[PDB]
């Protein structure tokens, strides 16, 4: 196994470092400060949820990265940016950074929308203010949930992307996907594809109105 | 059998004209001079003598006859064609929107325009406030918009978009005969901003897959 810095204390935070935990990786959990996330009362708490998982420890995003193998982003995409800065360029150089957030825009209106878009995304800005850490964009088109147990939604007939610039990083991502249970990932190309992976988000919003439910994927019939 | 106008003369307006003649509608296709049209050097002027129930005009000349329009031009030219096409022949018409505002001002991949906070989908409907604007079958290659059985045995979703839902019920009756077994309805008009931004993945995984033979499936 690997060890894997996971950034973000949220959802998609909790549910891979979970899993990655489950699969047999050394997993750490980056934060801004420890002691204010675990002083947190209002839900659920974080509090709650580490005790769940024993093998999991946290810290803040500078010392987790500083430790770690493979970088997982997972933090407030309008944020992410600003939480690998505070994670050190230093601690993701010669490392895969897995990049899942969404650089969604919540301040003028709903349903969000995107900020970056069209010309540029959220997965290229982490990889050219980071040149030298390998970034794959990868999970952001779906769910937690389905990014560790895709077969709860119609038995895991489903797609899943990397986006990265260097094919031995996509490659380790790849296997990684597999292990997770995603049996179909498609290789869009290099870091500017997270443009295409970023921009279904509005339709995915749009689709869990539509369906009901956040329980659904996107699958690339062919 | 509706008088339907398909206002477009490259593959996605001559696939729909075809298939919805031969499905037993009334079909007009429409261009901007029937005259420059048919001189080019395959050619239009070839096309359109196999299929002799489709008639070719201007714009305006199919819009004021049809029941129903198509709008298969150019994304970047679409307001423009549907402003020759006429605002009062679109009056309380549905309008199907098939087309894609994409940006080649800037090299490639084209990226699209308008984009996020608009679509091409919306600006159509707020020009023509009295036509009921329908957002569908963008998503997809012109080749399974009438046969999506070519691709994985036709397991593939499409979807409308649009702020008349009794429009999108006819759409959606007009989709399923065309061989459409799963229309998703995303709403309102505002909801073409997620149809049209499926674009850019999939210029990526025409690259990808090495086909435009493919298509998206939403699995629940
Ligand atoms: N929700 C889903 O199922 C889903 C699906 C696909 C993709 N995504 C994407 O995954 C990412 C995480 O989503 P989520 O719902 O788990 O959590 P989230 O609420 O978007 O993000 C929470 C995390 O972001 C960090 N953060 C917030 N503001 C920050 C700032 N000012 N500076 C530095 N860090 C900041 C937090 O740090 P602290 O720990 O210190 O509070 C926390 O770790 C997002 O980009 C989201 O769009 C989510
Ligand atoms: N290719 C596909 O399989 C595919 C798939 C999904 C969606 N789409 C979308 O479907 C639409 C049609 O695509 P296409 O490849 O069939 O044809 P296209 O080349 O995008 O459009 C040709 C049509 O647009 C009209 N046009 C071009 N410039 C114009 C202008 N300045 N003013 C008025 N009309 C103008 C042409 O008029 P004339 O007849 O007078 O030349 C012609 O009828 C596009 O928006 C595209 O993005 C295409
Ligand atoms: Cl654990």
């Amino acid at each position: 196994g690997m060890k894997i810095a996971v950034l973000g204390t949220g959802t998609v935070g909790r549910t891979m470092a979970g899993a990655l935990a489950d699969l047999g990786h050394e997993v750490t959990i980056g934060t801004r400060d420890p002691k204010a996330t675990l002083a947190r009362a209002e839900p659920p708490p974080f509090s709650q949820w580490l005790p769940e998982h024993p093998h999991v420890h946290l810290a803040a995003f500078a010392d987790v990265a500083a430790g770690a193998e493979l970088v997982v982003n997972a933090t407030e995409g309008a944020s992410s940016i600003a939480a690998l800065t505070a994670a050190g360029a230093e601690n993701l150089a010669g490392k895969i950074l897995v990049d899942i957030a969404n650089p969604l825009d919540f301040s003028h209106g709903m349903p969000p929308t995107l900020n970056p878009v069209n010309t540029d995304s959220l997965g290229e800005q982490i990889q050219r203010t980071f040149p030298e850490a390998k970034v794959v964009k990868t999970l952001n088109t779906m769910n937690a949930s389905l990014m560790v147990d895709p077969g709860r939604a119609a038995g895991g007939d489903h797609s899943v992307f990397v986006s990265g610039n260097d094919a031995a990083a996509k490659a380790e991502v790849a296997t990684l996907l597999k292990s997770l249970g995603h049996q179909d990932v498609i290789d869009l190309g290099d870091i500017t594809t997270a443009r295409g992976a970023e921009m279904l988000l509005p339709v995915w919003i749009r689709l869990w109105g539509a369906l009901g439910t956040a329980n659904f994927n996107f699958k690339i019939a062919r």
